[PDB]
């Protein structure tokens, strides 16, 4: 109608797309450049104009929390808290939403994931039901996307039910739009703790699956990715770079040439193998034409963009490559400097490039348009993101990932002040320590994290004491000290017998007795003035 | 999930009369009928409440009976139905009535 024309003219999306749909190239193109369009920052990094990320969330009755309510950042939100305090279920709850995105993404009308009956409904809810809502932002044109997943428990008063269309209109322009011309895609990923898994040598040779765009979506928010299936992948891109599909195409073009020749020629008993033939030329051009058609990166570019990305964020990796061992394809990486295969490498080393490997795939497979494929859009959540990390790791982990991923919004959990330490307070979102679920707000500490000292945050963000208070030598120079000055700054019998024994556990070079000798010094000092006076 | 009355026509004409599912569900019942008013009982539970160690075993007995009291008043006309314990004498006696040598 005129009033869709002047909202879709005015930037409006929806009205852009209703208006595509009835009359189905204007608002087509209205559409595609809207999801396309952007620009190149002065780093060289492509920026898309209309952004998308997940910008706020309720949670009413869910598992532990009565009502809770969260603002996040456009590019990195962590959440920090002791065990138990609810973490883990605020993922899980993003996660379930970003569901409704990717079903509706792979097919019209396909349904996401449903809060559980038995476990996400708070025990004591005097109203029997959860619910989680969640507000998305797509650019100016599309400023709120609201999405609620509600359940009711089992004995059921009445049904409360999940309100999810937004989520279904916004997945549709995606995919409709898809469909007519290839669209870079967002990216969705949860990686919790089941990351953490052993590894499998038994590579399943490529039956074909892998190498679709929109395996990219194959269980993205299921926790633990799929690193098997990056290996398939990986191989599968290695086979292809050592051997090319035109000069089977010409290949087999000339073998059947030389076929057609024989038939003319009056031999009727090679034409089964012809028509054989003439079958397997049509696939190779179909495919090629498809691989043409998808309008993507080579396979050799693929492969280079993932090693790159790979050998970047995994500090203990500096190569990564496919051999031909034996009769059986073999990932090899170089670690530490020595050449090993991805069953050798650590629990930490494997577990992160395991992460890193599946996102990267993902993103090159949604992201075929874009010159650097891992600047495309999305929304990757991560719980405990220091698991198996040395703290040496832990000081480069957020840098390296948000400088390989620059436009994801990264939503984690962590437990490591080493971490929080590279991180702006402004991105922090704290749990109050004596929380007994009736929070409604979590907020950002009063201290600056980034640059500040680890014991500092040990004690203003983490409220952990930076000495074990539970050990009798930690308040051994507490007690030095009063005996010190209830003897008016002289060494007695007592003091000089603790005195020893600081020296004798913390040893003659030790920060404690430097700190035992300067009160001497000063309480001496002290004294001698006194007796002046 | 708990029995509903329409579940007597689940797999009636076919899967119907196996061993395993008898026991799971007499087991079950048993477990439930080891060990009335809502008002009454929820009286009770709040007594109980307040006095809670050793009568915690029977807060959380009482405050079970009166869940499934308050489950029985909301339930509907259409899905009302007798007594686990009662359930449970009658197919017990059937049993015992049909089955060749089982006393
Ligand atoms: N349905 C529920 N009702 C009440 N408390 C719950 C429910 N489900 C979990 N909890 C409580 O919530 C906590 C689990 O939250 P979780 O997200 O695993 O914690 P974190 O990630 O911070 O370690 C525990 O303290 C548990 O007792």
């Amino acid at each position: 109608t005129k009033q869709y024309e002047r909202k879709a003219k005015g930037g409006n999306l929806l009205s852009a797309f209703e208006l595509y749909q009835r009359n189905s190239g204007e608002w087509f193109e209205m559409c595609r450049d809207y999801i396309q369009d952007g620009h190149v920052d002065e780093s060289g990094i492509f920026r898309p104009d209309n952004a998308f990320y997940l910008r706020r969330l309720t949670l009413k009755d869910f598992r532990r929390f009565s009502l809770l309510e969260i603002k996040l950042e456009e590019d990195l939100t962590v959440i920090i808290g002791n065990n138990g305090k609810g973490k883990t279920s605020i993922l899980y709850a993003i996660a379930k939403t970003l569901s409704w995105f990717v079903a509706n993404i792979l097919k019209e009308g396909g349904s996401g994931q449903r809060l559980s009956e038995m476990t996400d409904i708070k025990n004591d809810a005097e109203d029997r039901y959860s619910d989680v809502s969640s507000t998305f932002f797509f650019g100016k044109g599309l400023k709120s996307v609201p999405i609620r997943l509600s359940r009711s428990a089992l004995g059921t008063a009445e049904r409360r039910d999940s309100e999810v269309k937004p989520a279904k209109d916004l997945a549709d322009i995606w995919r409709v739009i898809n469909e007519v011309n290839t669209i870079n895609l967002p990216t969705f990923a949860l990686y919790n703790v089941e990351r953490s898994q052993p590894f499998n040598r038994n590579i399943k040779d490529n039956t074909g699956r892998r190498e679709e765009r929109f395996d990219a979506y194959s269980q993205t928010l299921g926790g633990a990715g799929r690193f098997d299936h990056f290996v398939e992948w990986y191989i599968y891109l290695h086979k292809r770079t050592v051997s090319d599909i035109s000069s089977s195409i010409k290949e087999l073009e000339q073998q059947v040439n030389d076929l057609q020749r024989t038939v003319d020629g009056g031999m009727v008993s090679v034409k089964s193998l012809l028509e054989q033939m003439k079958f397997k030329l049509s696939e190779a051009i179909e495919r090629n034409d498809a691989a043409v058609s998808s309008r993507v990166l080579t396979e050799s570019v693929q492969k280079s963009i993932v090693e790159k990305a790979i050998c970047s964020v995994v500090p203990s990796i500096s190569n990564i490559w496919v051999e031909m061992i034996t009769g059986s394809d073999l990932v090899k990486v170089t670690n530490d400097g020595h050449d090993v295969t991805i069953d050798q490498l650590s629990d930490g080393q494997r577990v992160f490039l395991s992460l890193v490997a599946d996102l990267a795939r993902r993103m090159v497979m949604l992201n075929p348009l874009l010159e650097n494929p891992l600047e495309g859009r999305g929304i990757v959540l991560i719980d405990e993101i220091e698991l198996h990390l040395h703290p040496k790791w832990q000081q480069e982990v957020i840098l390296n990932l948000r400088s390989a991923f620059p436009n994801i919004q990264f939503i984690i959990t962590t437990h490591s002040p080493i971490v929080l330490s590279t991180i702006e307070k402004r991105c922090i979102r704290e749990f109050e320590p004596n929380d007994d679920g009736d929070q409604s707000f979590l907020d950002s500490p009063d201290m600056q994290t980034k640059g500040s000292e680890n014991a500092q945050i040990l004690e203003q963000v983490m409220n952990v004491h930076s000495t074990p208070p539970g050990i009798a030598e930690s308040h051994w120079l507490g007690n030095f000290e009063l005996l010190l000055l209830d003897n008016s700054g002289e060494l007695d019998n007592h003091s000089q017998v603790l005195y020893d024994q600081i020296k004798a556990h913390f040893g003659i070079d030790s920060i404690e007795l430097k700190k035992a000798d300067s009160l001497i010094r000063i309480n001496k000092m002290k004294n001698k003035l006194n007796k002046i006076r």
